[PDB]
């Protein structure tokens, strides 16, 4: 545990707010520990308003994409989510089932956004009240020496990162935060729906593994093994120089694991179920439909790429924030998460190389590639490690 007072954040050259991906799963019990402080916080009213509205967006999604609408009880999952925040979960000890992405996506967006706001509060200038518009302040000061700010999302972290980058003040933080929650729900539904459909087949649903090798050659063998298991298996995330996340169907998982291990590749199962960053034809078609649907809702839009309040990144290793002509940010985020490979290693190296940014990770998973963490030295912090990092109850 580290105190904000011990970070020397005041001596930073710049900041990158890194919004983490999902990795591990949640139960009602484990998630309740995070939901309760959210529900008790100053964010309560805007959270409730946002979550109350989700079933309407689910309805539209179900009409647009009947294969997803018929596959999962999306409405029930979302009405239960509303009750969870509004009235409480009740006994969370009963069911050890992992929560679906249609709910975890929205919840993790909220966790990340509230951590971000609390970080601004903990590090705010001495003259500012804790009730001040902290977003307006960091955005206004971003031109001062040593006050540059960028946001950098990793997979689902893109939803929160782009919300913050779109927001010039508190009102816009709430507006674009709500957009992010809705998009997270919808992306989660596509993942969950395909998973339910897959489980009804011999191939089964999908699972993912964090893998690691040593050297060029063993990496090539790992790639060969995954390719041989195409299209069941694929590389979802390129995480570090010699680390990746691979996803495959349950049917082929033992084969994948056993062949990788025989090739001297370490393999560790991660929690998240389903297929993310997926090249599947069904996923491509569903994503095209979701993109079309989002175009029809003003309330599903982020700021335009030419109008962001702060710079932000995709996960395609550009070496710089997305260009001002990149256009529709909702489409970029949806495609980046649902279909496009996540080149995290290249993205993170690109965002940090030749610079000395203070990297602050929001979320619940450690996100800085080990080979690149060393060079960041002391100018980094993972939010979970901070003292007094609870979301404060409403004043």
């Amino acid at each position: 545990m580290i105190s904000v007072a011990d970070l020397d954040y005041a001596s930073r050259k710049s900041s990158i707010f890194l919004f983490a991906p999902h990795v591990g799963t949640f139960t009602k019990q484990s998630m309740d520990k995070l939901v309760r402080p959210l529900a008790a916080s100053a964010h309560r009213d805007w959270i409730l308003d946002t979550v109350a509205g989700l079933p309407t967006y689910w309805d539209a999604l179900a009409v647009k994409i009947p294969n997803i609408g018929n596959a999962i009880p999306g409405r029930r999952q979302l009405t239960d989510l509303d009750t969870w925040f509004r009235h409480g979960a009740g006994d969370v000890t009963q069911d050890d089932a992992t929560l679906p992405s249609i709910v975890v996506g929205p919840l993790v967006v909220l966790i990340q956004l509230t951590q971000y706001w609390r970080y601004l509060e903990l590090t705010r200038p001495d003259h500012l009240e804790d009730s001040a518009d902290l977003q307006a302040d960091v955005v206004t000061r971003q031109t001062q020496p040593g006050a540059k700010v960028e946001t950098l999302g990793f997979c689902a972290g893109l939803l929160a990162a782009v919300a913050v980058a779109s927001a010039g003040n508190r009102q816009e933080f709430q507006k674009y935060g709500a957009v992010a929650v809705r998009l997270a729900m919808m992306a989660g539904a596509l993942i969950d729906g395909q998973e339910a459909r897959d489980k009804a087949t011999r191939d089964g649903g999908s699972v993912s593994y964090a893998i690691a090798w040593r050297g060029q050659k063993p990496g090539e063998e790992a790639a060969r093994i995954v390719k041989d298991l195409n299209p069941n298996a694929y590389f979802a995330v390129l995480y570090d120089e010699a680390r990746a996340t691979v996803t495959t169907t349950r049917r082929t998982a033992p084969s994948l694991v056993n062949r990788l291990r025989a090739a001297d590749v370490t393999v560790a199962e991660i929690g998240i179920k389903g297929r993310i960053h997926s090249p599947d034809s069904e996923r491509k078609n569903n994503t095209d439909l979701l993109v079309d649907l989002c175009k029809s809702f003003e309330d599903l839009q982020y700021a335009d790429a030419a109008s962001l309040a702060l710079p932000t990144y995709n996960n395609e290793a550009e070496g710089r924030p997305v260009s001002r002509d990149r256009g529709n940010m909702t489409e970029m985020v949806i495609r980046a998460i649902l279909v496009n490979q996540c080149n995290w290693y290249g993205t993170f190296k690109g965002a940090t190389e030749g610079r000395e940014p203070f990297v602050v990770t929001l979320g619940l998973e450690r996100s800085v590639p080990p080979t690149l963490m060393r060079s960041l030295g002391p100018h980094q912090v993972h939010y979970e490690d901070l003292a007094d990092n609870g979301i404060p109850p409403a004043p």
